[PDB]
């Protein structure tokens, strides 16, 4: 009689042990992380020390902000940045003057433009494009 | 018998597993992005300090709309803009004369002008064409 | 033991949280417990359809 | 099932290219020095 | 449930080699020499 | 009770040879050769 | 009470083989075999009867020789062969006279004439060209 | 006791299961669909209501036929058509004459000449070439 006892207590283990493990699964499951991707040129002009951005194709994502050495720059270079960096929509303008980095504090006159793809559905981050300057 | 309850119960959590993996499989299948492309020619006359822009071939977009430094000068530069900008068809012309942005405020006298082809089966927008000038 | 596949996303764009059972696998309805009972009950109308 | 996502995305890819290419040809194309 | 569990992995790998390689095309997309 | 712990053993055994092949995959992925 | 310490004993078991397992799959996982590339250009002369081979591109290789026929040449025809066969750098150049191998014993007027792609890291050895000749 | 035995009795069910599913796998891996290509010109003369098909290039078929509107020419239309049409060779050439079409029964004035390419090693049939005509 023991072991049948056993076998149904075995089984009763085995059906919570399920139970749990389902839970388990499906968390991996439904985690198909996304990666946003787009197309934006970036042109650095060595007559007049100055970058243009401009977006050429959105892709998937739905707006392009620009990172790297432009956290230096835009945080305290001010004016030197025209049109909006944190929202670049698809055919705008972005034109960066470097003309003053080379003594202005804290604005590095070399290193590295980068662009960032974003989506607020979960805060995705990719970057999309990168090239470097020297001013200097 | 405890494992072969357990293979059975596996089983039913697999068969689960892949029907909730399929959706997510099948939602990245049918995002197959779509791009417009279109020709467009623009020509800046330094003689009159105008800027004409036509629209040589479609491609398999349906409109085309002026962007960049377009923005501010359509905003309030007012009638130095002639036609339609917002919507231009095949064989269409835009005339802009830019001899008095040197002198309106919030017109840049300088910049560049992006042409936006545009797609309302899915509101794609993609440049296609751009140019700069200097009336300053 | 019930079994069954729902899921579940939360949207940071726009403050919502969104809800769909994929699959019922043996069981034959399932409702929405946990955090849910403090909204569902004095939140009102934030809720929209049956929980 | 993992290759076809990888095609579905290197299509986009390849859609995306295109695009930035273009773009880079009319530049071209239009330049037709007097 | 393994192999089921290894093509999401999969994919997601997949997706983060797609994000990798779309730079370095992109890269050479726009050095249009003059 | 003993298919379960195989699968969750199998299921830890797959990230982590997910997690081995990911670098040899990027290896290739970033050598584009000038 | 005997099929639960059954239970316990096929975990361990479970536990054991999946650690036995392990170490096979991964031994898979680490040999992604690499292949060599590289373009080299050969042309073989009617008019005197001598072949020239150079280096265009390097690829991801690091030193290139000749096998196929060479190996009947190199081995007993002495100089017939100029520069050096065992290590081409990009931009060298190997001339082989084929005048004498119609009549020197051991040397093929025919076959054919391949390159090889070298990388020490592991050995591998990848042919990269290939090109018949005939002297007889 | 019991779940050793059912754990032993799952592998052998197992391994029953893998032949099972082996020669299923297998069965779609040999099955690798070949297709037909080749090139063929067609050219409809207005000046004489007449059409010419000739094969440019062979690709990796073996022969092409003629199909489309054809079936209704050449089941009744008789000798309108010169040459052979179930069988033409690189190099052949196959001329059908159209003006009696437009009074012959069953045979279209209009419709489309379509060229398809054969195999016999697996009966593959591909289309080629097409092109419509009116001597309506």
């Amino acid at each position: 009689v023991s072991p049948v006892i056993g076998v149904i207590l075995m089984v009763a283990i085995t059906v919570i042990l399920a139970a749990v493990i389902a839970a388990f699964v499906l968390d991996l499951g439904g985690s198909v992380g996304q990666e946003a991707q787009a197309g934006v040129t970036i042109e650095v002009d060595e007559s007049s020390q100055e970058i243009q951005v401009e977006v050429t194709s959105m892709g998937n994502s739905d707006l392009v902000k620009l990172g790297g050495a432009t956290d230096g720059i835009a945080s305290n270079a001010g004016s030197t940045i025209s049109g909006d960096h944190t929202d670049m929509q698809t055919g705008d303008v972005v034109t960066m003057d470097g003309s003053s980095w080379s003594s202005t504090s804290g604005a590095s006159a070399s290193g590295t433009i980068t662009a960032i793809a974003v989506i607020e559905e979960d805060e995705t981050e990719t970057q999309v494009a990168s090239e470097e300057y020297d001013f200097s």
